[PDB]
């Protein structure tokens, strides 16, 4: 429902031509990261999980803080905007908390924009953040704008919380079930989407999906990726959540693996099965090793929260979630007695996922 | 750059483009784009000010980026901190509760030189930090066609902590902790005046831009400050002029001197309109603060951060009656501030 017409732009506008996509993503890998970064009674978390938490000097308090940015990675600009927010907010309710104190605006514009498309564009964007912003109860009060050669898009998001408002994600048990709350396979979505505005690349799948199956992911992935993780945080509290992740850039498989190593218990996660927007998986697997969909490892954007729920706390969970006008969780696997690693299973069961 | 098995013709700010404005979208503009969104500061001022529930506090926090300005990684790093805090600090905030990092690996990179150069800016940043007795617990790394340095400064403040910046009066000078000129030493070094006047200017910017803005913060409250900013991306009139439209009382901002960086005020000149120095709107990077202080204050002020680790700082202009406007005098007298 975005028309570059409909705004006196060119037909041909795509806010997606102000950043250069990659089947594996943007980030920093998750190895190169680690390295780099080797200088850096009541609980205290730094650098490593999805949000840092800060015992303050007042009161019992603990600074729980998130910061987060990405790039353009659909063309529908209001929309964009609900993304960007809802990825920097994503990490927040990873640890429970339901609640934003404050949040800032990181914004880039590109210099390759005309003066005509920024004053168009960029508003609908600021809109898109302010509204979802606005749904998760908080409020844009500060940030920073500067030219980019790409649309930066991203922000922080900081509450002060009571103890018991966030949850450590550290307390998985062997027995403990894997949920996780979206499905996987945005990036094949948003990319895929892209390439039918390009022969070559359309060529490819052109013979795997039709481009009304590609149209249909897209709204999916998009509407999911605007979907804020906040009715999941606060349902973590009451099915006594044992420890949660977001599924955010490093794919499903590296973020699996970064909670597996925070916990306390001598415990791995199996990871059997996954759910995939449909017709993804053929698309990642027609591209050989581009997106690597089936193995874990392809980017996610503003993906769904893993949690580690007691078993018998897990079905009660899903149910919740989906029958409250809301979404379906899926249980994809099993804590174990293990060394504090994560594995998808060799063939994992492909769980297509319909709109 | 030899020294780490990088090219001799390695330069950090390669990863980046130059403009004699800077790289921030105009404050005009800004406006247009953000007109859709226990004292209270919401967006226009150096930080927010959200009251919170909790035992009459606020959180008082901020965020900024920029990219490579010096050719120095460490101190690429060092400033890039610097400049986060510089906001806590114009809000009087000597303390920061936590920070966390924005980076950004240029893709034009390589994997040698990004896997050299960026534990060298992180280590500049983890130090400022420390200086400021705080550290970084967290933040976000992408690829991006240029080097991106920023982050993020928060402090959960009782009401003592921060002063509000809108309690100016007629009377009041304004005081600058920090000379200027450094978009111009920061562009003719990557290139009338000398490689030795370039070079000493640049290695006094590059200085002046690393160090914090706390003991200022810290001497608002002793000496009383009515309201402050800081001078950074917006050059000297940008910042003073929003900080005047803060105002509570009816009041004006004139400003009278500049003191400069040695000789930048002569490359200005000459590059026609490229920086327009004296004009007030050529970028600063990790400026000082503008203070608004009582007059019997603003020498004590003065006296005391030259020598309490000792900085000079001036006293550039003056408070009067108006309309919550600035400006900078018809012919301002240019300070030159020697290494
Ligand atoms: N994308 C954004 N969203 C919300 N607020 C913003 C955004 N960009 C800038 N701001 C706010 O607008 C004002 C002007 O921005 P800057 O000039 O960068 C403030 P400073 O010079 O103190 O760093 C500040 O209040 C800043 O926090
Ligand atoms: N430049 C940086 N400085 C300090 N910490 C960082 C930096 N970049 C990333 N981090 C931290 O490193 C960890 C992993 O990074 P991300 O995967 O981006 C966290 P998430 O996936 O929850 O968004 C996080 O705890 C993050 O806060
Ligand atoms: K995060
Ligand atoms: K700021
Ligand atoms: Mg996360
Ligand atoms: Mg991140
Ligand atoms: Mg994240
Ligand atoms: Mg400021
Ligand atoms: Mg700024
Ligand atoms: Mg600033």
């Amino acid at each position: 429902s975005f028309n570059p017409e409909s705004y006196e732009l060119d037909k041909s506008f795509r806010l997606t031509r102000f950043t250069e996509l990659k089947g594996t993503g943007c980030k920093v890998p998750q190895d190169v990261l680690q390295k780099l970064l080797e200088s850096l009674v009541m609980p205290r978390l730094g650098i490593g999980m999805d949000t840092c938490v800060i015992p303050l000097r007042h009161g019992g308090l603990s600074l729980v803080q998130t910061t987060d940015y990405i790039y353009p990675i659909v063309d529908d600009p209001y929309m964009m905007g609900r993304i960007a927010c809802a990825n920097v907010l994503s990490d927040l309710y990873a640890m429970g908390v339901t609640e934003c104190d404050n949040m800032l605006m990181l914004l880039g514009v590109s210099n390759k924009m005309t003066d005509r498309e920024r004053d168009k564009v960029m508003p609908l964007i600021i809109q898109g953040f302010k509204d979802a912003a606005e749904e998760a109860g908080t409020s844009v009060t500060g940030g920073q704008t500067v030219l980019n050669p790409w649309i930066v898009l991203g922000g922080v998001a900081t509450t002060v919380c009571q103890p018991n408002e966030f949850i450590m994600p550290d307390n998985a048990v062997p027995g403990d079930v894997l949920v996780l709350t979206k499905p996987l396979g945005t990036q094949v979505a948003v990319a895929v989407h892209q390439w039918l505005d390009i022969p070559e690349k359309w060529n490819k799948i052109k013979l795997v999906v039709t481009q009304e199956d590609v149209e249909l992911a897209y709204q999916e992935a998009m509407m999911n990726m605007a979907r804020l993780n906040r009715t999941a945080a606060g349902l973590m509290h009451t099915f006594n959540a044992h420890a949660a992740t977001d599924i955010t850039g490093f794919g499903i498989l590296g973020h699996a693996q970064n909670l597996a190593k925070q916990q306390r218990n001598e415990v791995s996660f199996v990871i059997h099965n996954l759910p995939v927007l449909a017709k993804m998986a053929a698309v990642s697997k027609a591209c050989g090793n581009m997106f690597g969909l089936m193995h874990g490892t392809c980017p996610e954007t503003s993906g769904g929260l893993l949690i580690c729920l007691p078993r018998e706390q897990a079905a009660r969970f899903c149910a919740e979630i989906k029958s409250p006008e809301g979404h379906q969780a899926w249980i994809i696997g099993i804590v174990e007695k293990g060394n504090r690693t994560a594995r998808i299973i060799d063939k994992p069961r492909i769980i297509e996922v319909a709109p």
